[PDB]
């Protein structure tokens, strides 16, 4: 016989919410990448109780035992009772940790991950307390867009997406901390890689998960204002970019609400042209003040380069405006290392060796940013 | 909608079924880790119809598109309907791998995986042809166990064991070749690593699946003569003898069969017994001589390593007595890198790493012995 | 037997002489590390006639035979007869490349090393003609201090400089590319390691070789104007600012010359002075203009992050102020990735793996700007 | 102020004499690649005097400070006076290691290197101990002949060969061990890859430097027998049998000594002739025998595949008739890696990282066969 906890009635002391979290704790809504359980069981059985629902784009899990990548599945609509293992020594106590694989989805109202329950035979332990906290903002990157798959496959489907196989997760691993991601393909600081001035992470930081819309997500308190004093990070890592350069090559938007058309443009020259350059200039500003006014003592590092390293300079003129006008000691540029032809995954995206060595380059910084060198 | 087409109902040039078969194709029954299907098809959507049981040790899979690692899960007992993928586009075609993780299971005659038919909305293309052939025998380095799971985990169940992250797999897919898997955890050329003379690999071989047992096994045809003819091997990699080794640092075992018990014994000399080593070339003479027999071309090649090298002297003897004896050109012995403290998987067993570096001196070896450049 | 041919009477198309050269040309001056000659010759021996001199520290040079390395040596003051080759296959051509291994010593007026001439069995054949051009300009790093030697080892000695093991050089020859190193340990954009104002690169970048000083350096035409005209660059790689930001944490200098006090300051919370942080900007836009100046049409890359990257706004700040008043769209910033444990050299500087990490994200670099792919 | 001490007046706590001596002692001759000395001196500078004699194969030596490689050369014939360091830190010891780079040259009776002493205004210091001893006996890959130089380049000249960059001296090195080697180039068990049956390991095992022939090599003690009892090695490794293996594909050896035609058949169906393969195996065991005799503790340790293991089988054939007649607990065979196609170095043979691969699954071998994790 398995008892039945659900997931609200484990003492805080006896699990990891991985993620950010609103209102709602029974069931409990796992809007983001990466986002999640973790907890320390005796026994010989786990199961995890969860709902489902999606249509087009359907939900991914990955799980974790004892820190190693044990399974990696697809789940579709309805009520799931997951087995995460089973036939084990009773006696001896394992580290359990169950995570979503597919980021948030602005455009998909349907898409939703809901952990109900365990079902045990042994008991709940205490679980790991990380004090080390990372945030990770970005786009596909810190999405993990192309993580999976082969060189030559192009449709943006979840299968290709994780946080199993992912620099940000390899980098909270190996610095032994809590993570959260916030993280939207094809988005970027001011507009998306198709000239959508829509898509953009700042306009959807602030809430619990502004990225999930709707009734449903409402009903869940994803469109709810965050509460950020609950979880302080000691440093956000901002991945963004790459989507604002690549706008400069690509045809003008058409806008559905504001009938406006919009493109960043390139001069005859081949340069990018300067006031498109300041609108991404002002943005970097005004996103760099949003975060600092939520996080009073986190360590901002802009963090840029796994797929070129063309904004660089436009990057660090952002920062470096902020900083004097603020008066903000607590502000970095890193460049993280190029994805060459051999490490690409699917969707000429970075793949588990491109991640790996920007993880490698960005845990070194961190540990002497920080001071983590343990 | 979703057309439906049983496994048997795929014609030969749209289907390339991987690992050993008998007599019964209709549901496909998948015996050995490695084994089960692969399909290359257009449309949006792609399932699989399959029956699984399972006991203590529950059924894995693993699932790969394009040649990509894309899912690993655990299946419970009965009757699904799995879902490879999913909202594509429909015109261009996907190459879809699936197969089993877990071992063939000697002693578990509940254990069981069958592969039904597929619901798809596309068509079945052309698969690639794989001329090249490899077979490879083993313990449970060629079962994969502990290519995945911690360092310090020791519980022995399925879901640290695997064809998905393995030399053998790795090899194969690097020379664009048809693999069998044939292999069993703890198993020796002689004995188990407890001593267990019932346990070596010789005495299953020749069977379809002579590791799948029982009364339902027997209906699925698993107990019938495998038809070699049938699926003749360019190459065939052994890879056997670190359990034969174990045994000598390990206590006696008393058969359950005939009330004997049985220990590879060593000098108060700290030495091997002489006479026990020569149970062991005997077994690899009697081996290589039963493989020349089903197998009259292949290259026979004894690989062995990755957890040690100490019986080196007693293979290539027993390598060395039968091919005199029996004036056979094609048989070799090939070290394989040792696994290093860097590298260990779970179970003190070769992690990923170990499997990669292998791998890669394996098909270097490969791509010389038989001229595959 | 064994011809004898001055330097001076060996055709422009037999010969390559690498680093920068002024009017004396027989015996011909190697004023630069990395600085040298190349020829392909047939024959079955080669020896060179060099002079040399020196006090304190002595000359250092390389030996690579159809580019790959062979010898290395340290040659004490007086006539040398180098045999370069001998015992070779007399019909068969080799590439021959004797190269400087040891800076241009600022503070040291003996040290010198003069080519003049060959002593060869076989004949001159047309060397590699090199259409790409690279200057690299930098500290301690671009001369290569800590590429040999002990972990430990701390003397500050020629044994332990080189352009044999050097991320430039090793960047040069995956690119095919003519190479011109100019650098100084302990150096900066604006002020030393220790302090001292006097000891930054943009002050001796325009003479022949601003780093031999004295009478017969003077003679040997270091002092004159450099002829920039005469090559060309297609990039220049600026590696300069780790010693700047580490006069920030060092004692006051006394400059002997002026009798001022020199010093960087830290504000009591550790972080730098701001206005002593706009004197490193305003020296990089002042160097950016004299590089420009010289070289109108060269990419410039400021590449810097082998031992540290703290400086990474401030030069950032340089670059775009620098870029912002003038026309300028062919200057970037290129993070070097940085110099972890097990890649130390001696000194506590990178050793030869980290110069190949350096050189292998460097040339990846610039195929993708120059369209360098092949 | 320059003291000058004899090499054989340096206290044997104070000096590590690297190869097998004779009864040769002042001069020291240095037959044996990888052959030289080992002090620590105090002071600011160092030099080695030395005599050396050769014609068409010109002696190179290689010099590591605190074991870490600083300088490779040729010396031409006649006395030399080698700065080893200078201008260092008087009170700071440096551990200085020089030794010889060329094989023992059988067919070679000029060739000579002969240490005399030291100039040094420092002092001697106690030298490390190095209780754990190697024995290494090989062909051209123990000669590390093609460590050095470019991937097509073929003279068979000594810039081509070392001790410097060689698995034998990286093992050692690893384990902190002292080392002899014996080798030569073409050389077989049985007969050189040529069919010359002279060209035999074994036939030149006993003596100090059976290699080192003629009169002046005869002054010099290489042809007595070697004192065995005086260097006792923990293990003995060996890398015979490539070039017995070539000489079945290589046409007949008319033999100077006798007027007999030597040559390893290949069957009309492409194999090995057996009664050639068994000449082999009788070899291998007279061999083993031979090291047995000299050596009865060592564990003697086959170490064959470098260059392909196609005599895998003979060479273990040889070893198990060897063990089984003797009652011998102490022989192994270990297969080390092939070099592949990116790991050459010059004439096909292996390069540096070809070296290193061997010599890191060699050394975790030694490790656990001799119990060496310490």
């Amino acid at each position: 016989v398995l008892q039945y906890t659900e997931i609200s009635n484990i003492s805080s002391d006896k699990i990891n919410i991985l993620g950010r979290t609103g209102k709602k704790r029974q069931p409990l809504p796992v809007f983001f990448n990466g986002g999640g359980v973790e907890v320390v069981v005796t026994g010989s059985e786990l199961w995890i109780d969860l709902e489902t629902d999606s249509d087009v784009n359907e939900m991914w899990v990955a799980l974790e035992i004892n820190g190693a990548f044990i399974a990696r599945q697809m789940l579709l609509p309805g009520e799931h009772s997951l087995c995460l293992f089973r036939s084990m020594e009773k006696t001896t106590p394992k580290r359990v940790r169950l995570y979503r694989e597919l980021q948030a989805m602005n455009d998909d109202p349907k898409v939703k991950l809901l952990f109900k329950g365990f079902k045990h035979d042994g008991e709940f332990q205490n679980v790991p307390v990380y004090s080390r906290k990372l945030e990770f903002i970005g786009d596909s990157i810190t999405s993990g867009e192309g993580s999976y798959g082969a060189f030559d496959d192009v449709d943006w489907i979840p299968m290709y997406m994780s946080a199993s196989a992912n620099y940000a997760t390899m980098t909270a691993k190996a610095l032994n901390a809590d993570y959260h991601l916030v993280s939207q393909g094809g988005w970027g600081v001011f507009c998306g890689w198709d000239n959508d001035v829509r898509h953009n992470l700042p306009s959807v930081y602030e809430k619990v998960c502004g990225l999930a819309k709707g009734e449903m997500n409402e009903e869940l308190g994803a469109q709810e204002e965050y509460d950020f004093a609950s979880w302080q990070p000691d440093a956000i890592i901002v991945n963004l970019g790459t989507n604002d350069v690549t706008s400069f090559n690509q045809p003008e938007f058409l806008n559905p609400d504001d009938g406006k058309t919009y493109k960043m443009r390139t001069n005859t020259d081949g340069t990018r042209n300067r006031e498109d350059e300041l609108k991404i200039v002002s943005a970097i500003i005004d996103f760099l003040t949003m975060l600092r006014k939520h996080n009073p003592n986190a360590q901002i590092i802009w963090s840029y380069g796994m797929l070129g390293s063309d904004l660089n300079l436009v990057i660090t003129e952002g920062i470096n405006k902020y900083k004097e006008n603020a008066g903000d000691e607590k502000v970095s540029f890193f460049q993280l290392p190029n994805t060459t032809m051999e490490n690409f995954g699917s969707h000429m995206h970075p793949g588990p060796k491109s991640h790996q060595n920007a993880a490698k380059e960005l845990v070194d910084y961190l540990r002497n940013k920080l001071g983590w060198f343990e």
